[PDB]
C-alpha cells in the first residue's frame, strides 16, 4: 500500500543538470518545495537531490555556482517495501526523501518523511 503515500513520477518536480542554470533557477522559483530531485535529461537518470535554500542562498550570494556541486545523495527503495520497512528506512538513514522503483528498476515515484509522518499521525493506518 506504499503506492498511496507516494508522489507519482508524473507529479515530481525536478532539476535537470543538462539544462542551463537559469532554467533550473526558474523551476525552483516557481515551486514551494524545499528539496528537488536532480536528474540528467529525464527522471529515469536520477543523480540525487538539491536543497532549494542552498541553491538560492548560493545564487543570491553571487558565487561561482555549478549545479552538480550541490547535489546530495539519494536513496532508492523497491516498491515491495512494507509500510514499517519504509518507516525504518527513513529513521535509519535520516533521509527527507526516498525514490521508489518497480521490479524493472524503473522509477515509480518518491516518498517524503513529511508524508510518512502525516500518514502516521492522521487516520491513514
Ligand atoms: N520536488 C518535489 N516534487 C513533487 N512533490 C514534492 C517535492 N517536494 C515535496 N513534495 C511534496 O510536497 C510535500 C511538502 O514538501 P515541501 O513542499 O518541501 O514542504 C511533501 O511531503 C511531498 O508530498
Amino acid at each position: 500500500t506504499i503506492s498511496s503515500l507516494m508522489v507519482p513520477r508524473s507529479d515530481i518536480v525536478f532539476l535537470d543538470l543538462n539544462l542551463p542554470l537559469d532554467a533550473n533557477l526558474r523551476t525552483v522559483m516557481q515551486s514551494p518545495h524545499s528539496r528537488f530531485p536532480v536528474c540528467r535529461n529525464n527522471v529515469d537518470d536520477m543523480v540525487g537531490i538539491i536543497s532549494a535554500k542552498q541553491l538560492l542562498s548560493e545564487s543570491i550570494a553571487g558565487e561561482r555556482l555549478e549545479l552538480v556541486d550541490l547535489v546530495k545523495n539519494c536513496n532508492f527503495v523497491p516498491n515491495s517495501l512494507s509500510g514499517m520497512e519504509l518507516l525504518e528506512h527513513f529513521r535509519t538513514t535520516g533521509s527527507q526523501m526516498v525514490f521508489v522503483v518497480d521490479e524493472y528498476g524503473d522509477l515509480k515515484g518518491l516518498v517524503t518523511l513529511q508524508d510518512m509522518m502525516d500518514a502516521l499521525t492522521g487516520e491513514f493506518f
